[PDB]
């Protein structure tokens, strides 16, 4: 469960948020497997509930009504097409699997679902799946109002409803069973492996449990014997009776402390500066590195949904944004996960985003495809971060210095860091309000390098920076405080 599945070489994963199986399909062939991309973790697959107040947010599609592959994104013919279509290119499909519950308990009997099904939850009822009153925690809770009241209490933490959502009785071998039956038929169409949504709020044996009833990968596309790639998200940022390390039996875990303190060291907030990222990992008690799953953001906290807070950084924050992902990708630490987002109308009140519920680009409801433009940034009002030449560069910088020791590490005590990877890559970051110019040791060979965060390596030129390094290693890097992106990456394949 702790191998992602991914091709030989091929070191992160995208999440295309709110994507529509078609788009990503072409996405896979067209720009995901020629960058070196590993794979995608896509949105819910299951059908959910249709919210029309507020408007369709993203948040309809954590409320499932069944387990048919039903939804904005597509119907099941579409899923299908796409997992093959990016198998058969090297790039792998992960699952959000929610299975922890199904919708609100408050939301009306009817059929204003992604596909038409019918559910009650007041009764209980989802005859689609089907699940009645006997499958739920109802009777298992212990809390007053049946909801999570106080997460210092493990127990409510699993057996009440998370925010008003029904709570499924996974101790039960036939839920168990429904939910399996659910992930295998996508095991068996292709999917590599799954984020088991809200796994916090189950207990770490139920989830064994349902991963012992898994088959082993699609044999058409995967080696005998293969399992698929699990992360759990857990939000452990310590102060709480449940651990992620509880959760270490199952497969990874989401590593929510990463981008919470990566945000506020870059952001400089409270004393905090670069230079301290020299042991930067399981140092500042973070989980294991085989066991962790890291991101910058996430589409929970980048819209403040989930953990973070404040200090995490996003697409709105370009600049910062670009050189925290940059840290990321080229240090060893973790299973990197970039992220892709759409753009809303952020409208701050009282220190509140009021439209962090607007789910993504449409006409009338129907998701907006996402448009190429000729520079290859998208159109259509989807971000693509992915497609970021400082972002796309350091995903195949990843690939390019994997398995590359931590080595040759610089700071002068304030802002400006830099690092390399064996013999195969160095980079350099300069976060202090001035210029940066120096002479380091890179362990790189003899050369002239491309800096890939200015420009590319387009045979025989560099369409930006130049850095040479002299036979002993020696560079010289300047960096004003005042360029575009303050950082310079150079590595094996972007040499002259
Ligand atoms: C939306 C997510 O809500 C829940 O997350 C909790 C988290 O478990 C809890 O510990 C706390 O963390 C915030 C932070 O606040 C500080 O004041 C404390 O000092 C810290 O110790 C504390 O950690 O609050 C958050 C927010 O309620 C769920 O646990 C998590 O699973 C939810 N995210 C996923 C689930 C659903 C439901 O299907 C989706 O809506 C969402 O998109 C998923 O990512
Ligand atoms: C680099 O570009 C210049 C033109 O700007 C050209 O003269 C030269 O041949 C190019 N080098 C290679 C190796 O193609
Ligand atoms: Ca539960
Ligand atoms: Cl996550």
């Amino acid at each position: 469960q702790y191998s992602p599945n991914t091709q030989q070489g091929r070191t992160s994963i995208v999440h295309l948020f709110e994507w529509r199986w078609v788009d990503i399909a072409l996405e896979c062939e067209r720009y995901l497997a020629p960058k070196g991309f590993g794979g995608v973790q896509v949105s819910p697959p299951n059908e959910n509930v249709a919210i029309y107040n507020p408007f369709r947010p993203w948040w309809e599609r954590y409320q499932p009504v069944s387990y048919k592959l039903c939804t904005r994104s597509g119907n099941e013919d579409e899923f299908r097409n796409m997992v093959t279509r990016c198998n058969n290119v090297g790039v792998r499909i992960y699952v959000d699997a929610v299975i922890n519950h199904m919708c609100g308990n408050a939301v009306s009997a009817g059929t204003s679902s992604t596909c038409g099904s019918y559910f009650n939850p007041g009764s209980r009822d989802f005859p689609a799946v089907p699940y009645s009153g006997w499958d739920f925690n109802d009777g298992k809770c212990k809390t007053g109002s049946g909801d999570i009241e106080n997460y210092n209490d493990a127990t409510q933490v699993r057996d009440c409803r998370l925010t008003g959502l029904l709570d499924l009785a996974l101790e039960k071998d036939y839920v168990r069973s429904k939910i399996a039956e659910y992930m295998n038929h996508l095991i068996d169409i292709g999917v590599a492996g799954f984020r088991l949504d809200a796994s916090k709020h189950m207990w770490p044996g139920d989830i064994k449990a349902i991963l012992d009833k898994l088959h082993n990968l699609n044999s058409n596309w995967f080696p005998a014997g293969s399992k698929p790639f699990i992360y759990q998200e857990v939000i452990d940022l310590g102060g709480e009776p449940i651990k992620s390390s509880d959760y270490f039996g199952n497969g990874r875990v989401t590593e929510f402390k990463y981008g919470a303190k990566l945000g506020t060291v870059i952001r400089k907030w409270n004393g905090e500066k670069m230079s301290y990222l020299k042991n930067w990992g399981e140092g500042w008690g973070f989980v294991p590195s085989d066991r962790a799953l890291v991101f910058v953001d996430n589409h929970d906290n980048q819209r403040g949904h989930g953990a973070g807070g404040a200090s995490i950084l996003t697409f709105w924050d370009a600049r910062l944004y670009k050189m925290a992902v940059g840290f990321m990708l080229a240090h060893p630490y973790g299973f990197t996960r970039v992220m892709s987002s759409y753009r809303w109308p952020r409208q701050f009140q009282n220190g509140n985003d009021v439209n962090d519920w607007v789910g993504p680009p449409n006409n009338n409801g129907v998701i907006k495809e996402v448009t190429i433009n000729p520079d290859t940034t998208c159109g259509n009002d989807w971000v693509c971060e992915h497609r970021w030449r400082q972002i796309r560069n350091m995903v195949i910088f990843r690939n390019v210095v994997d398995g590359q020791p931590f080595t040759n590490w610089y700071d002068n005590g304030s802002n400006q860091v830099a690092f390399g990877r064996g013999n195969r890559g160095f980079i350099v970051f300069n976060n202090d309000d001035w210029s940066f110019s120096l002479t380091l040791q890179t362990g790189l060979p003899a050369g002239t390098y491309c800096d890939v965060i200015s420009g590319d390596k387009i045979n025989g030129n560099c369409t930006g920076i130049k850095i040479y390094v002299s036979d002993d290693g020696k560079a010289h890097f300047s960096i004003s405080n005042s360029a575009e992106d303050p950082f310079i990456a150079i590595h094996a394949e972007s040499k002259l």
